[PDB]
């Protein structure tokens, strides 16, 4: 019993952070093999942020001009290469601690863990969602560009964020470790905002199949709903629209708690018209959507890495 | 900006997460130098649960009858003691990713970062509070025995519990890592159950600064309170009373926002009296209680 925001142990990310300093910017890196991999921004000053041009910045820039500081241990840069909106430092050293990774790019609704780092040295881990708008609703500080966001499956990490800068709002917005941006956002000091959010549908859907499971049932009703209907309710209420392939992905939580896919849109769409009526769902007041169906059958059945 | 609920980065407990099987139970035990910490339950038969005698059941049991796994390596066990609720193998190898450690007791209220682990497998990092009723509002299922519970203030791990147990309302009941519970339980089956739980007054202060510290102010007032009227107040709501040490501990916030802690007590009065109004407290419609004085100042600050 018992539903936490969980996320997964930060072990095989911790042994891989850097810190990285180029001029007065010190940011985070991440180091795998022999590459240290970071936000290209790192080699902006203050009145370069506001209009770079980074292959001219980059090529005035030298080996030696990169510090790399794992640890207490200073890192010798022998090469430097931008991808994207990513700096890769070539160092002479092979990280001994690379886990099994790879390289995804996730889709908004899908949740990671946050390793958040300041200096090279990680301070804390949390469990977020990549938000329909392309933001991550974090919790950062100046310095934490480079922390970055990860699954686990079985004993390979999915490095699937590196954090670059904090919109106006106080969310967050970075790329894959590819370089691309998630959203439409650019890395330069410029007026950018975060477009109108809405409620990841999927998710709320899994986490009242947790309450299920966890003996929650105030909720349920004996109506059901069709898809159409249901997709009509969630547009008015800022609902992301729910798909077929959200339905089959819920049938596993269908399955087991015995309630349609249909079944529990319509308790959906009752709380969304009615409310809570001072009641909550596993601790909460709001409906939680930064939860998939996926973390929801892990974390209720105790998936090991 | 931004606030989380945040744990700790758990690699420096990864490395000490071991199986530990006796007979037919197996649960998680803490490999640090040469000794295994697990719970001592570890020994019982199920049937044994309902008055088991410890001393009796150790006595009986050699070093050869615990199996201790790291990883795909078997430990080999040369010596068994317990004390008080855990039972401490002797190990022939010492960890070698044993970091810089204490055994800490917390209070309640305190918040700490659980590893919780399967087969001496960890899946997951959450953070948690010991509630004033002395349990923890966890998610362990069969098998989390011997979960741990810690702080990493600098580069030193402070272990402050072990899992042991689940209550029948779901809830979690535990021990510091000498094996002694908190709260008024046991490691036996019997009718057991947690106490009325309240709301840790203290950290719903801390939040509601660390709110006015990201720019929320839409609930502040022009009151001030007494501390007794503010605790005659809060005890009606289920809320811890709130001693003089605790307005001393929030005195940095205070200072860092210009708000005196009596003028956010009765914020707080005001917030109980009238609920959210459809509004929200750091994306929150529920007053958070998780987050102590000292977790604000090291996240926000
Ligand atoms: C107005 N700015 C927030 S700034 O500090 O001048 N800024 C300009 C900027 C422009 C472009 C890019 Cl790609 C990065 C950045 C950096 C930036 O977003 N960093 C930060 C990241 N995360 C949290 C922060 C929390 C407080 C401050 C900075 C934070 C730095
Ligand atoms: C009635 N029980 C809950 S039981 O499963 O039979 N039980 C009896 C018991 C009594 C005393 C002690 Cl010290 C331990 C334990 C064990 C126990 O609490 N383990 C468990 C621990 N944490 C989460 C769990 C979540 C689902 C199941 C067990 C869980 C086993
Ligand atoms: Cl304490």
């Amino acid at each position: 019993s018992g539903f936490r925001k969980m996320a997964f142990p930060s072990g095989k990310v911790e042994g891989c952070m850097v810190q990285v300093t180029c001029g007065t910017t010190t940011l985070n890196g991440l180091w795998l093999d022999d590459v240290v991999y970071c936000p290209r921004h790192v080699i902006c000053t203050s009145e370069d942020m506001l209009n770079p041009n980074y292959e001219d910045l980059l090529i005035r820039k030298s080996n030696h001009n990169f510090l790399v500081q794992a640890g207490n241990v200073q890192l010798r840069v022998i090469g430097h290469s931008m991808q994207n909106c990513v700096l890769k430092l070539k160092v002479d050293t092979a990280n001994p601690k690379t886990p099994k990774y790879k390289f995804v790019r996730i889709q908004p609704g899908q949740t990671f863990s946050v390793l958040a780092c300041y200096n090279g040295s990680p301070s804390g881990v949390y469990q977020c969602a990549m938000r329909p708008n392309f933001t991550i609703k974090g919790s950062f500080l100046n310095g934490s560009c480079g922390s970055v966001g990860f699954n686990i499956d079985y004993d390979c990490v999915s490095f699937c964020y590196m954090h670059h800068m904090e919109l106006p709002t106080g969310v967050h917005a970075g790329t894959d470790l590819e370089g691309n941006f998630y959203g439409p956002f650019v890395d330069r000091q410029t007026a950018q905002a975060a477009g109108t959010d809405t409620t990841i549908t999927v998710n709320v859907l899994a986490w009242l199949y947790a309450a299920v499971i966890n003996g929650d049932r105030w909720f349920l009703n004996r109506f059901t709903t069709t898809l159409n209907d249901f997709n009509l309710v969630a547009m008015k209420y800022n609902y992301e629209p729910l798909t077929q392939d959200h339905v089959d992905i819920l049938g596993p939580l269908s399955a087991q708690t015995g309630i349609a896919v249909l079944d529990m849109c319509a308790s959906l769409k009752e709380l969304l018209q009615n409310g809570m009526n001072g009641r909550t769902i596993l601790g909460s007041a709001l409906l939680e959507d930064e939860f998939t169906p996926f973390d929801v059958v892990r974390q209720c059945s105790g998936v090991t890495f």
